[PDB]
């Protein structure tokens, strides 16, 4: 039913708190990977990331300061980002993100762990706030209900750390940083690429159907 | 003479060959680091250098109009066909919008940093930008760490000053993901951090205006 995506843009967000705290994006990271790299993963002797990998990471000072929980987790604070001269989520962010996505062969499928409940509606809120739009044929995939569902067909924790520890028998790094989490998500995805690509070809939700937080 | 830069944007290019073949950018990577992260390089409890937490990054692959040389392709692990297979267009408007937006997110003035930048990266980037009629912010300056580190060793008185040699000399280990844009910038940033006080001082004194950078070659045409 959804359009067959050609590029999968894995993304992750660090923000100032949980959804009902009206959180602001402090960090966003995106790894763009063409479908063909996911269909036929490279392995040295273990998974290695695709050679052709467009990447974007941007830090931003939120207008609302962090929570203690969020700050210690992400290793970021409103003061820290200001000190490094980062402005908030503004037109410059939109122009860079839109440019980055236009560099990708469409249709695009955004991928995020627990995206339906957090990343997607938060990004939508920020984009809508600036009256910005994504390409019309853009869809999105939440690997959280997707992985749970795929396992039903065959109690376990489905946190990003639990999954990585389960598939690769090791600890992820650098956790709770936007770029680090996308890196972790991409490896997890690669480990289950055929099933997840299949999931996306059917269950991927239209970005237009994502409502602001 | 030069302005005091607030953001140091470390950049690396992968391209189809050496200057005399009129190479084209196939990959670009930029790490943006605020001066404060360089003035006081943060170090873990083990005392070893770690990359700044607040670190904007941009890596983009693109299919050049002309293909790679045997060497260039073998080095970078890139090829025209592989870039095409991953549906990457060439250095176009979308690259400029992304690049210019990325730089606009940085507190200026900006100092571009590249290893062998004067002889390769800066002229090549200038050629590609002129092709699309794109400009960087006027107050932008640039730093070549190759003559900088040579000059510093000459000052605080043969050795190779290649990226690999310097990383080996300063960190005594093999650099990971060598000859990839993002990998080489990562290597460059660590080298810079190893001697940040000196290089910052060098930048404040001898950083060249980007406006003085000449194109590696006059591009054929368009758009
Ligand atoms: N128990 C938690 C965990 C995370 N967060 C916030 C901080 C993070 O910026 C964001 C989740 O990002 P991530 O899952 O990548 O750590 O939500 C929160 O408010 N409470
Ligand atoms: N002996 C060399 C050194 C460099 N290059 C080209 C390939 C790279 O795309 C670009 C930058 O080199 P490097 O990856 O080593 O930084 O110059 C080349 O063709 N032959
Ligand atoms: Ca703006
Ligand atoms: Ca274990
Ligand atoms: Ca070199
Ligand atoms: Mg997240
Ligand atoms: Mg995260
Ligand atoms: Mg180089
Ligand atoms: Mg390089």
């Amino acid at each position: 039913e959804p359009p067959r995506a050609e590029t999968f843009v894995f993304l992750d967000l660090e923000a100032t708190g949980l959804p009902n705290m009206d959180p602001e994006i402090a960090e966003i990271s995106l790894f763009a990977v063409h479908r063909s790299s996911l269909e036929n993963p490279e392995r040295d002797d273990s998974l290695v990331l695709p050679r052709v990998l467009d990447k974007l990471t941007l830090c931003m000072c939120p207008e609302r300061p962090f929570t203690a929980k969020a700050s210690e987790i992400t290793g970021l604070s409103s003061e820290s980002l200001m000190h490094c001269g980062k402005a908030g989520f503004n037109g410059a962010v939109v122009r860079t993100l839109q440019g980055f996505l236009s560099r990708q062969e469409g249709p695009i499928c955004l991928v995020a762990h627990n995206g339906f409940d957090y990343d997607f509606p938060l990004l939508c809120t920020e984009l809508q706030r600036l009256g910005a739009h994504l390409p019309q044929d853009t869809v999105c995939l939440d690997t959280l209900p997707a992985l749970r569902g795929l396992d039903r067909a065959h109690r376990k924790s489905y946190s990003l750390a639990s999954l990585f520890h389960r598939y690769f028998q090791a600890e992820p790094s650098a956790a709770h940083s936007a770029e680090g989490d996308v890196h972790t998500l991409l490896l997890i995805f690669l480990h289950r690429a055929p099933e997840l690509l299949a999931w996306a070809d059917e269950q991927a939700r239209s970005w237009a159907h994502i409502e602001p937080m």
